[PDB]
C-alpha cells in the first residue's frame, strides 16, 4: 500500500484542501482493455483528485510533482508516474494538485 | 581491499547521505577494450556512487578529493585516482561526491 | 618500503630522541637459518633502533606499540610485529622505544 498526498493550491498558491488516500503498489488495477485501455496509476490517481477535491473542475487539473531539482512538472501519464515514485524512498507520494 | 568512502553534498554543503563501496587494490577491472577503452578506477568509482546515491543525476556529478593543501579537487581520470590514492597512506579512500 | 618511526623514552616519558629508517614490505630479510632462525621483522627492527639509540644498551631495551585501546603493549616476536602494522593504515609504524 502507498498513501498519495496531494496539496490544493488556490490564486497565491496556498495549501487551499488537504486530502490523502490509500493506493495499491500493484501496476494497474485492471488488466482487460475493458478496464485498461492504456493508462492506470495516473487515470486512477487523477479519478480520486477529482473526487476528494470537489472545489474545482472533475478533469479540469493538473498534478504537478517536484523533480530531483525540485521544479514542478504537470504530469499526465503512467510512465510519468512510475518516475514520480522512483524520487521518494517512504511510501507517500506527494503531490501539487491545480485547477486549469 | 579498498573502501572507498563518499559523502554527498546538497545545498549547504551539509552530509545529506553516505555509503562505502569495497574496492580491488588491481589497477582496472577488465584489460579488453570491450571492458576497458582507457578509463577503469574513475569509470569504476562513478558507477558505484551513481547507484548507492541515487539522490541525484546518474552520470550528472563530480566527485572532488582533497589535496595536499586541503582545497578540492573534481577528479574524473584514473590518472587521477592513482595520485589521490597517493595521499592516503590507509586502506580508505575519502572523496566529496557533489551533484552537477 | 615502509618507515619506522621510533620514540626515545627518557625518566619523564619525554622525547629525547627522534630517527626513522627505511624498512622492507617483505616478511624477511634472509630465508636460512643462518639468517632467519625463527624472527625476522621483530630481530630486524630492535637491530636499528640500536644503533640508532646509542643513548641505551645495545638489546637491553622494549619497544612498545599502541593497540586499538591506545595502551602500551611491549613487543618482542614477529607474530606481534605483523600486528602492530595491522593497526597503521599508512606506510609510516610509529613506536615507543624504552631502554630496560
Amino acid at each position: 500500500s502507498l498513501t498519495v498526498k496531494a496539496y490544493l493550491l488556490g490564486k497565491e498558491d496556498a495549501a487551499r484542501e488537504i486530502r490523502r488516500f490509500s493506493f495499491c503498489c500493484s501496476p494497474e488495477p485492471e488488466a482487460e482493455a475493458e478496464a485498461a485501455a492504456g493508462p492506470g496509476p495516473c487515470e486512477r490517481l487523477l479519478s480520486r483528485v477529482a473526487a476528494l477535491f470537489p472545489a474545482l473542475r472533475p478533469g479540469g487539473f493538473q498534478a504537478h510533482y517536484r523533480d530531483e531539482d525540485g521544479d514542478l512538472v504537470a504530469f499526465s501519464s503512467d510512465e510519468e508516474l512510475t518516475m514520480a515514485m522512483s524520487y521518494v524512498k517512504d511510501d507517500i507520494f506527494r503531490i501539487y494538485i491545480k485547477e486549469k
